[PDB]
């Protein structure tokens, strides 16, 4: 992934937990030789994911909440990091942020050429839920999808209830949320 997500997530380790146990997680991670991240340069997905790894090992969580927890993050590390009137122009509620995030994507993918977006599609069942169809050529991220949700529903001041109800990893097309929202 771009140099940014791993800068991401050097910075929510380094704020919650100081940068010892940063450099620990680095190190462990097998990436020491790395000085420092370039945001707009693209890495191989393998420096994420060992990151994340890592990081459950040395903090003794499951990866899948540091997912979560990065998730939630991503959602304030973009918006003070250079892309606060982007996150705007996609909107000022949740359902309205999801319709247009592949849209939201799509222009991020105009200054980052090599970008390999995820696909997020809505069924709305009601003016307060709906059905979200999330597609990605990756695997293990939808624990991060999770905690973004969480993040849009702090950012728009919204109580989000997510529950899973399909799972790319089980054999099924792809991972699907049921959400409601208030
Ligand atoms: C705030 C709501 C957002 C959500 C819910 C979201 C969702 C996601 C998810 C789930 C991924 C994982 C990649 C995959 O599934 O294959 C991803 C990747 C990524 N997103 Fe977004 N995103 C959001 C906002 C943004 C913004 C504002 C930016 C501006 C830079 C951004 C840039 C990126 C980049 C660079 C990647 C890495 C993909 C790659 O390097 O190929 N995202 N996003």
């Amino acid at each position: 992934m771009y140099g940014l997500v791993n800068k991401a997530i050097q910075d929510m380790i380094s704020k919650h937990h100081g940068e010892d146990t940063w450099e620990a997680i680095k190190q462990k991670a097998g990436l020491e030789d790395i000085d420092f991240f370039v945001g707009m340069e693209a890495y191989s997905d393998d420096v994420t994911y060992h990151l994340v790894g890592a990081a459950s090992e040395v903090l003794g969580k499951p990866a899948e909440e540091l997912w979560i927890a990065f998730g939630e993050y991503w959602v304030t590390y973009t918006s003070e990091e250079g892309y606060g009137e982007l996150l705007a122009s996609a909107g000022d509620s949740l359902p309205e942020f999801m319709e247009n995030l592949d849209n939201l994507h799509a222009r991020v993918g105009l200054s980052f050429p090599q970008l390999r977006p995820p696909a997020f599609e809505c069924q709305h069942t009601s003016s307060k839920s709906m059905e979200l169809h999330y597609q990605s050529t990756r695997c293990g991220l939808a624990p991060m999808v999770l905690g973004l949700l969480h993040g849009l529903g702090k950012r728009f001041q919204t109580k989000v209830e997510v529950t899973q109800t399909a799972f790319r990893e089980t054999g099924e097309d792809h991972d699907i949320f049921s959400i409601k929202y208030e």
